[PDB]
């Protein structure tokens, strides 16, 4: 039978960042569609973007730069080609601002890599982004903070975005993911993101759902969740997961961000994928 982790979401992490889920939330009214190349897992077990199946490497990257580039290979340092990607697996995913990664080395005793992610120097579609004064080396690096975006002008963090990954424009993202509407709601997956700011960072999946989708590989038009509490057992609300991976749920007016995150989600059965949801 299709299950999910028998764990509240409290005690998991986002799965853009290496980060504990804060709370539940909705998009806001300019956001739409959203296309994360990270956290992005089909209830088939399939990964998609530059998702991996490990929180480990979530928004990291691996390299040698030249002094004035760096050139990437997957974490693993196995090369990493075009045609793979928009980027290494667990690339960051984190559009609309500017990266402060802490880098290490396997053989030396850290160094802060400022990330612009706008010039047409950050090509890591192309395995190749500006080696803004990092050292020739090879590194290790894991985002660790994040800043408003250096370019946009003026403009302030807006983490439903994706980094420009080409120019070059082929660069082969994961699709979009849109809400399935008739009042339906994407639901994400907020986590506090260290920086200058009051950052949220959503997600449509926390990092182990994704790791015990990929391994329980089961192979359903729409899964009927309930977002029970553990210890009383009382069904706090009513959720749809989708195939593509992400779940959605019906605001009781203008949602989730009311939920208490000690809670659990339990796959009640396969549905229709016009189910009505009760509002939440």
């Amino acid at each position: 039978p299709f299950t999910l982790p028998n764990l509240p979401l409290s005690s998991l992490s986002n799965s853009r960042a290496p980060l504990p889920i804060s709370s539940m939330g909705i998009s806001p009214d300019n956001v739409q569609s959203v296309q994360f190349q990270n956290g992005r897992c089909t209830l088939d077990g399939r990964l998609v973007g530059t998702t991996p199946v490990s929180l480990s490497h979530v928004a990291k990257i691996r390299g040698t730069s030249n002094g004035t580039v760096i050139n990437l290979t997957e974490l693993d340092g196995t090369p990493f080609h075009p045609f793979e990607g928009p980027a290494p697996i667990g690339f960051p995913d984190l559009g609309g601002c500017d990266w402060h990664i802490n880098m290490t080395q396997f053989g030396h005793s850290q160094t802060q890599y400022d990330v612009d992610t706008t010039p047409d120097t950050f090509v890591p579609h192309l395995g190749s982004i500006q080696a803004n004064g990092i050292g020739s080396g090879n590194y290790v690096g894991v985002l660790s903070w994040i800043s408003p975006p250096s370019h946009p002008s003026g403009s302030q963090v807006d983490l439903w975005k994706i980094p420009n990954y080409g120019s070059t424009e082929a660069t082969h993202l994961a699709p979009s993911v849109y809400p399935p509407g008739f009042g339906e709601v994407l639901v994400f997956f907020m986590s506090k993101m260290p920086g200058p700011g009051a950052y949220n960072l959503p997600c449509l999946l926390p990092q182990e759902y994704i790791s015990h989708l990929a391994s329980e590989q089961a192979p359903g038009e729409a899964a009927l969740l309930h977002y029970v509490d553990p210890d009383t057992g009382r069904n706090l609300g009513e959720f749809k997961a989708y195939p593509d991976g992400f779940l959605t749920c019906v605001p009781n007016g203008a949602g989730p961000q009311q939920l208490p995150i000690n809670g659990v989600f339990v796959f009640v059965s396969w549905v229709s994928r016009f189910y009505q949801l009760k509002p939440v």
